[PDB]
């Protein structure tokens, strides 16, 4: 069906305590991945145990009998006048939460309440957000370094960026846990999930299955905003989640950082080797879809 793709001990090693020097040393390999595959990968020693602990707290939060997670559903959580929707998204056979940079900062006031209600999860969600945001900002300079001179800094927004933490459960007979898709935003950073099943398409249309469950491998996804800003040079890193039919009580945990620029900032594109300034904003780009 779908061939497995080994990355552990193949992808460049990026230590968080040495992140800038390691990302500079990794940049030639990462550029080769984007060119050759259409998504990028780095092995980040220790990140797997940090993400596993964070996702285990999220699962415990999903089960909890006081405080309760559905009291922080997105429709009872303060939202920015301009922005995406953060907060809990009750039961795709999944429930998930969006922890935004704004929520970590308690913006608007009360947005942070879920992080205080579930502090074991909330501390670890902020830890993983910060790790992921540092990595993805450096992947964003790799991609910018591949583009023409004059390409603007991606200027990823801390507050507009979201960590999505997903708990798949009661999947019954599903084969498809996540349909074929790409992120609307600039970049995604897929953190090591609890199980296999996430698959990516290669430039020739072949689907492959990164070996990432219980590893320290992270994947970096091109989103549609960067496809647009690159005038179609970098296709979205289209992906999906499959499973063989599973028994009752099967669960899967996965987390991904969605990195957004400022919604109010005007769009741009590198066209014909030159910066083209657009009237529409990044918020307009989202609203278009
Ligand atoms: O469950 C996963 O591993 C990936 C989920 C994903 O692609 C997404 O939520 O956009
Ligand atoms: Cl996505
Ligand atoms: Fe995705």
């Amino acid at each position: 069906d779908v061939p497995l793709m080994e990355l552990s001990g193949r992808a460049p090693v990026v230590r968080l305590h040495d992140i800038e020097a390691d990302m500079a040393a990794a940049t030639d390999a990462i550029r080769s991945q984007l060119t050759g595959w259409g998504f990028m990968a780095a092995e980040v020693p220790g990140i797997g145990e940090r993400v596993e602990a964070m996702m285990n707290e999220f699962a415990a939060a999903c089960r909890a009998t006081g405080p309760s997670l559905s009291d922080y559903a997105y429709d009872v959580v303060p939202q920015l006048a301009v922005g995406g929707t953060h907060g809990f998204f009750p039961y795709d056979p999944k429930e998930f939460i969006h922890v935004s940079g704004a929520m970590i900062g308690d913006q608007p006031p009360g947005a942070g309440d879920v992080l205080r209600a579930f502090p074991a999860f909330g501390t670890r969600a902020a830890e993983v957000f910060d790790i992921a945001f540092r990595l993805i900002s450096l992947f964003g300079e790799v991609v910018r370094g591949m583009m023409p001179p004059g390409t603007p800094e991606l200027d990823l927004s801390h507050d507009a960026t979201n960590l999505r933490v997903i708990h798949y459960r009661d999947v019954g007979d599903r084969e498809v846990l996540a349909h074929e898709h790409s992120g609307i935003q600039m970049l995604g950073l897929q953190l090591p999930p609890s199980d296999q099943g996430l698959q990516y398409v290669l430039h020739d249309g072949t689907w492959v299955e990164p070996v990432i469950a219980g590893t320290d491998v992270v994947l970096c996804n091109i989103g549609r905003m960067l496809t647009s800003a690159s005038d179609g040079r970098f296709r979205p890193s289209t992906h999906r989640v499959h499973t063989k039919p599973m028994p009752a009580g099967y669960e899967r945990l996965s987390s991904v950082l969605f990195a957004y620029p400022q919604h109010k900032a005007r769009q741009w594109k590198m066209v014909d080797g030159e910066l083209m300034s657009l009237n529409a904003t990044w918020g307009d780009f989202i609203d278009s879809r």
